[PDB]
């Protein structure tokens, strides 16, 4: 009775401006009599080319000639010359090409399944063998990964209206028809359904369908809050493993296809960090390399301090990419990420295409004071001296890890750390408390996720980034001479409370030509804080600054 | 005393034409006093701009500026005119363009290193930070790859001809200075390498320095026959592993950037299989994503039948492409991998940017004829029978790995082996040596990491292909309406027994723009077969079917 399932119709549905409308536009620029487009379209019913195509049993190039031939033979009957121009292919890779995604109602299936319903897109498709196919492939993919089921006619050998399409709907859903909401623009969709039972919502406008389908399921989906970016699944990713030396091996996570952009983050993270990046820079048109630094996750850490010095650190990323055989990637890193791709951009331009930091802003090294000297300078750096003795910091993270990350991971208006008095109070929690509430941030599962991350290896790795200052500092000083003049990107967040946006405020003098951006509300965290504003500001700025 | 280790100069030894001799003709062109350029180059000497860029003190983009002013100054000094056009900019961005690898010094250091000598590329360079500096990291990856070590002026703060540099030399090679050779084309480079005591060429053309080259170590350089292409090395490989389905995981291995290339082997092999490929078509420009076909290698092998049926194994491909994020990808198969592609052209061509297959024709079922019975109306096929019992053809194939591949993997004047006799005979290696002489193709190394991969799982699921006849039969009869009418390969060989060119015969009839290649004096292992000719029909079909 009460519903569990919801069946979306793509066409006219999820996808708009549906063919048929655009087909109509068509046959009126053309001046042809109203319909004529459908007809030749439909020619046949059940048995004409149409059906054929939207079963499997030819390709859309095949079916085009057929198509021709009956616009011909519609134009003949109705004593009207179709033009000289007239061209199927044309036609149909135009309407093809201007659909785009139904963003109200997509996220209003993503609503229904967060609820936790089984959705599934019912269409009915052909085999696209067009030199242009490409598009609609990624149109689907899109779309497809949103949904339990995609059921595409020409896969299964039926089309809707059929009967058995639904049959196979209901048992491909295990559910019974009144447990069923289905959504199409075609009434003759909807009767087989409703014959079985199942609830249908006939789409003319999103809005109005979106209102019955908020009635019928009890679950508000118009007006809604703004959505989070889509995230990343774990078990879903491509998983990628590259040994760049002897018993070190670093992991990382790939999604997409285009110029490469390597996300770096920062402690005590991993590539998870940046699993609400991950989908949308993939979808803007990038490959995606989201790595588990060294020390962290699934990538090595031994145990010894100098494998995690910078220089040490960046020669790895570029051996890295070598045996990825990238001659280039996008850096973009935060935290101690944001700090190596800086590196990166300062020893190795030739290897990165442009440069992203979040947070972390490039400070030259001052060649006339200590590291040591430099950090006790600044009471909100305090918390790195209690990192530097080996051991003590690594008992008090990994005495209880859910505690450390439900401490650590929280907004602006949550924190319960002071990292001003870390030495002085002898740790990191000593006065926060033993179970923490989960920040708005994140969720249970999300905090499990890094738990279990952290129990492969522990602190140690990832502390050891804290314990070269006079090894990278040295280093650093052989760049004092250098300006960095490829694409560069810096993004502030105003309420990073350690990384605060002023300490980036001198850095158009090493690199000149340095772009900005700044989330505001958004504290040390900022993927996960900020995601829908980090994804704008990075996407905008590689299709300006690292596309060609 | 005997030589053990080969430290060559890049610019004007492995990359020609050097850069000075571009510069020159630039002097001429634009009608400047001979010199003036390399004047301007070298001002200051080791306290002058070049030296501090090749030092890594600043970067190039720095010292153009630096570079201008010199040359100013030396024009003035020789009381002529710099041209209005007058761009160092430009004149370098040309220079560093032409340079191409000089493929004989190459192929004698890659001949030199096979003969036990540790190699070094010894170079004076830059940090590159021009928006065109990705053609020089290309570059350097190319060659980078073939060499132990690559010493850059640059990242290691020090300069030819200074003596320190050729100790640092000598302390990575972890050998005497008698025990090396270094050839550089500048002779002032050699003296102190010479005053150490190593053997030094002048290279002033590759042919006489590779003959002197050829003297000193007692190896045959030039005039040596053609060299295998580029192999992989497991262990240098970026491995991927991507779950398509619970319980089944599909690995590759990854080199390159571009449109995505995924090869698929056939039975019984593996993705090291394409180890001859995988490097020649990264460097073509393609992402190459070699797998282990499920069944194999590291990829699941699930034991039930009817997961290996073309349906399944076709659906899990096009999985493996939603979970990377890529809308397409070039199928390229050989054997049972090839009839794979073929049916993914068939069945997904939106998801297929081209396809190729090795040797497989693609054979449209016939619905009039059980494929059991056309199995049996051909007696080279006589084999797949043997195939059919579930563990009897496995109890065979496991007993002796390394005998299966060294039986098996085998040039065509080499056969141990009748495939039209194996059912009567009642086993494959019935009348076959126990202990194989080891095949021309293939090392003992190549044949004990094919023997360790099928120590994971064994030949049940790469068995499991052959044992699903009447499923495929009546899914491919699904297709009998439809045309591959996207790009297509058809790759014949001449002395493959089983699969031989005259089965392909008839393929444009499905395939009416099939493209073709032809391999003569081939076997059935066309990879490693003929390697060089496999990546030049392979290459020169993408570049005018798959990419854009
Ligand atoms: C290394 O020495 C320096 C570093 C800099 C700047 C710089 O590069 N950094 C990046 C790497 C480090 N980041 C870090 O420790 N983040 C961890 C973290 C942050 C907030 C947290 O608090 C809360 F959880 F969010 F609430 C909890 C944990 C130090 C900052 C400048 C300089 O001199 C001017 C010297
Ligand atoms: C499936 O039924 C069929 C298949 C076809 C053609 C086709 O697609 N094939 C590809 C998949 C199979 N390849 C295979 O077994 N290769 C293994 C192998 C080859 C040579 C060997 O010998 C030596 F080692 F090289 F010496 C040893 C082992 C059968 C051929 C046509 C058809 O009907 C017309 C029916
Ligand atoms: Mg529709
Ligand atoms: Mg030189």
């Amino acid at each position: 009775m009460t519903l569990r399932a919801a069946v979306f119709d793509l066409d006219g549905v999820l996808a708009l401006p549906a063919v048929f409308g655009v087909l109509g536009r068509t046959e009126e620029a053309l001046a042809l009599p109203r319909g004529l487009l459908n007809d030749a379209f439909q020619k046949g019913g059940p048995e004409g080319a149409t059906t054929r195509l939207m079963k499997g049993e030819i390709t859309l190039s095949q079916w085009i000639p057929l198509m021709e031939e009956n616009c011909r033979k519609c134009s003949e009957t109705a004593k009207v010359c179709l033009p000289k121009n007239f061209s199927i292919k044309e036609i149909f890779d135009k309407a093809i090409s201007a659909r785009k995604i139904n963003r109200p109602m997509l996220q209003a299936a993503l609503m229904l399944r967060k609820k936790g319903f089984t959705t599934a897109i019912l269409t009915n498709t052909w085999l696209d063998d067009r030199a242009e196919r490409d598009g609609l492939a990624q149109l689907m993919c899109e779309l497809k990964m949103h949904f339990d089921f995609l059921i595409e006619s020409c896969q299964v050998g039926m089309v809707k209206p059929e009967p058995q399409i639904y049959k196979f709907l209901l048992d491909t859903l295990k559910a019974s028809p009144s447990e069923v909401v289905f959504l199409d623009d075609i009434g003759a969709n909807l009767k087989p359904a409703r014959d079985l039972g199942m609830v249908t919502i006939l789409v003319q406008d999103t809005d109005t369908a979106l209102k019955e389908l908020e009635k019928v399921t009890g679950i508000q989906l118009l007006n809604t809050p703004a959505p989070l970016p889509t995230s990343c699944n774990p078990s879903d990713m491509s998983h990628g493993y590259v040994t760049v030396k002897p018993r070190v091996r670093l992991h990382f996570v790939e999604l997409g296809s285009g110029p490469a952009v390597c996300l770096c983050h920062g402690f005590p993270e991993s590539w998870y960090s940046w699993r609400y990046q991950i989908p949308a820079l993939a979808q803007a048109g990038y490959r995606v390399l989201a790595m588990d630094m060294k020390g962290y996750g699934e990538s090595s850490a031994p145990p010894e301090i100098e494998e995690y010095c910078m220089e040490v650190l960046c020669k790895e990323m570029v051996t890295f990419l070598d045996k990825l055989g990238l001659s280039q990637a996008v850096f973009i890193g935060h935290d101690w990420g944001g700090m190596l791709v800086w590196y990166m951009a300062l020893f190795y331009p030739e290897r990165v295409r442009a440069v992203a930091s979040l947070n972390t802003p490039f400070i030259p090294a001052n060649p006339n004071m200590s590291p040591l000297e430099s950090i006790k300078a600044n009471p909100v750096f305090d918390y790195q001296l209690y990192f530097q003795e080996p051991g003590v910091a690594e008992a008090e993270l990994e005495q209880n890890l859910s505690r450390t990350f439900k401490s650590l991971f929280r907004a602006s208006d949550e924190s319960v750390l002071s990292m001003h008095k870390v030495c002085e109070a002898g740790g990191l929690f000593v006065n926060s408390p033993e179970e923490p509430s989960l920040s708005r941030m994140v969720t249970e599962e999300e905090i499990q996720f890094y738990v279990q991350q952290f129990k492969k290896s522990g602190f140690r790795g990832p502390l050891n980034w804290y314990r070269n200052m006079e090894r990278n500092w040295k280093w650093a000083c052989k760049s004092l001479g250098r300006k960095i003049l490829i694409p560069a990107l810096m993004v502030t967040a105003e309420k990073d409370f350690v990384l605060v946006p002023q300490m980036s405020q001198h850095m158009e003098d090493w690199i000149p030509h340095l772009k900005r951006g700044h989330i505001e509300d958004c504290g040390h965290w900022t993927q996960m804080d900020k995601p829908t504003e980090v994804n704008q500001i990075l996407i905008k700025w590689l299709d300006s600054d690292a596309r060609n």
